[PDB]
């Protein structure tokens, strides 16, 4: 059910990919946009690479990230921004948001060419700690960064 | 190393729940954990998904966004302290942990001896971590809050 968004990027010890699927229903209620109001569920799939410098085992989900997105229709110039929220689905933990496309009451988010940007800040922003002792410590976290994708939105799946 | 195992791990609610301690650790950011020089142990909860986890976590994955309170009771002296373990990462992965004063704590009898350790665990939804519940991609309901208990002999800081 998942449509790839552009090509994944490897950086800061992480594999960072984007996909969209049909709208999902999330609990708790009142956080994620309700499925009937949305056209897609956008997901950031973020996992540790080999030799992750912050101690995360290869393939582990990267938790406690702060992630904002910007979605730009490059045909219309229409831009929207939001946050992705941490949650779990059948395919495990990720960061996600239901997003109105055709249903965006502002308009301009229908079928077309898009640029997607993630803006990502490290887990310390949320108070997640790291050992820094000689025996068990790990390296410094990345500074906030962005990653960019280009994709064609072909309509609510 | 490695760490000192506390009691036996428990397998409950789709998770392996183990307790360990080691020497006090230095943690960043500075100021949230008790300083290493003021502590005698670093206590950890090691919690990972079992096979067939009912909440969509693949086997071996760390269970994130858990709320974990601990109670440490010296059964010889009666000394009791409580706290909450904080999520963090070390060179062998993410865990929940806290630096704790034992011998250094002069406000109680927290020296070498027999201990009961209890973890009080609440599911990730308590912290607003979400779950899909639609038919196509949804997963099972989270566990209700629960406790796990360990017995161990504290023999001092690993040296
Ligand atoms: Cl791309
Ligand atoms: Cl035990
Ligand atoms: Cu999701
Ligand atoms: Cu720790
Ligand atoms: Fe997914
Ligand atoms: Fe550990």
């Amino acid at each position: 059910g998942e449509v790839p968004i552009g090509d994944p990027k490897e950086l800061n010890g992480m594999e960072i990919a984007a996909v969209y699927l049909q709208p999902i229903e999330m609990e708790p209620r009142g956080i994620d946009l309700a499925a009937s109001l949305a056209d897609i569920h956008l997901e950031a799939d973020i996992h540790a690479l080999k030799n992750n410098p912050n101690g995360f085992p290869e393939g582990f989900w990267m938790p406690y990230l702060t992630i904002a997105y910007e979605l730009k229709n490059t045909d219309t110039g229409a831009i929207k921004r939001g946050t992705l929220m941490p949650m779990v689905a059948d395919d495990g933990p990720h960061y996600g948001a239901n997003i109105a496309m055709e249903k965006d009451k502002k308009g301009g988010f229908g079928v077309g060419n898009y640029e997607l940007t993630f803006y990502i800040s490290n887990p310390e922003k949320q108070g997640f700690g790291r050992h820094v002792d000689e025996e068990t410590g790990v390296g410094k976290w990345f500074e906030p960064f962005k990653v960019d994708y280009k994709f064609k939105y072909t309509g609510t799946p």
